[PDB]
């Protein structure tokens, strides 16, 4: 049922970029791209949750050609026009230290990805994975925590489950339960899809909550700066609550290091009522329920 590796590296598809539009605002920190690519002429379907590969040109230091990097697919199944006919990506550029031989240096498939032209052509492998998928069930509770461009998954849940179009266009999936994004930026310009999502949580009050944890602008109980574990902390009992119900996903994406922090503050919730949450959370990772994608 689920599609996947309709493509593969050893032939791509080929598709065309459509248009690619900056997501960080005026004041914001790095470069975040929203890039969405044709998927006409060729047969790559996928559905929420899902990731896809590209292939950028050249080589390595080495002479070797450029391999395959992985993106989570930030559009719905239907694209972001809900026609079938696009994909979208949710693209950093990676750029970091003179500890490693340089100045800056650029990550090279996301500096090819957040500068390619519309019009250019693409190599696009999957769609994979099966670890991030959403539940059928339309009242199912949606817990979400992502950071940064962690947000491309979560998006594709929220706009399944809120947007006008996508309900019209799924008779089968009408959602009823309630989800809770918690949402890491640094800045208040680098909450990617911010207008969105407000607009999402100011037209479903009952089934959307939205949290910010903004570094360079909120401090934590203990004076630093506020992070998504600060927050998952601060609803911690919430949280749980949440998580006991059978019928309860969390879904967790991002550069990789979150996880430590939100597994001390959801163990010491659960420790009140007798439960050690390491095992409730293996359970739950059996039961397909706990998700975790970070990178
Ligand atoms: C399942 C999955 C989904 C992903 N989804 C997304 C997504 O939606 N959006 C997105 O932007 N990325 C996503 N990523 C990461 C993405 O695949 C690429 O790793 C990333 O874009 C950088 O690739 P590059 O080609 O730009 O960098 P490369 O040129 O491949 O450079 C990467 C290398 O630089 C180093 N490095 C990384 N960060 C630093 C740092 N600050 N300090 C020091 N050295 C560093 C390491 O040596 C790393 O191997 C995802 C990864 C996976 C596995």
């Amino acid at each position: 049922d689920v599609p996947v590796n309709l493509y593969r590296p050893n032939a791509p598809f080929i598709g065309k970029v459509i248009s690619n539009e900056p997501l960080v605002k005026e004041g914001g920190i790095g470069i975040v791209q929203h890039i969405k690519f044709d998927l006409t002429g060729g047969n790559l379907k996928y559905i929420e949750g899902q990731s896809i590969g590209i292939i950028p040109p050249g080589v390595d230091k080495n002479g070797k050609p450029e391999k395959d990097r992985d993106y989570s697919i930030a559009s719905t199944r239907h694209g972001d026009d809900v026609d079938d006919k696009t994909i979208s990506l949710c693209v950093r550029q990676l750029e970091y230290k003179h500890p490693e031989s340089g100045e800056t240096v650029y990550g090279v498939c996301s500096t090819y990805l957040t500068h390619i032209e519309p019009g250019s052509e693409v190599k696009i492998t999957g769609p994979v994975g099966k670890e991030m998928l959403l539940p059928d069930d339309p009242e199912a509770n949606v817990i979400m925590l992502a950071t940064g461009t962690g947000i491309a998954p979560m998006r594709t849940y929220l706009w399944r489950m809120f947007k006008d179009a996508e309900r019209a266009a799924n008779p089968e999936y009408q959602f009823k339960g309630f989800s809770w994004l918690v949402f890491g930026v640094p800045t208040t310009p680098n909450i990617l899809y911010k207008e969105e999502l407000e607009e999402i949580q100011q037209k479903y009050p009952d089934n959307f909550r939205l949290t910010y944890a903004i570094s360079r602008e909120q401090k934590n109980p203990q004076g630093g700066r506020m992070y998504i574990q600060d927050r998952v902390a601060e609803h911690a009992d919430q949280l749980w609550q949440l998580i006991k119900n059978q019928k309860t996903h969390t879904y967790i994406c991002g550069l990789r290091g979150m996880e430590e922090g939100i597994d001390a503050a959801l163990s010491a919730a659960a420790a009140k009522e007798g439960v050690t949450w390491s095992d409730y959370q293996k359970d739950l990772k059996k039961a397909g329920r706990w998700h975790v994608e970070t990178y």
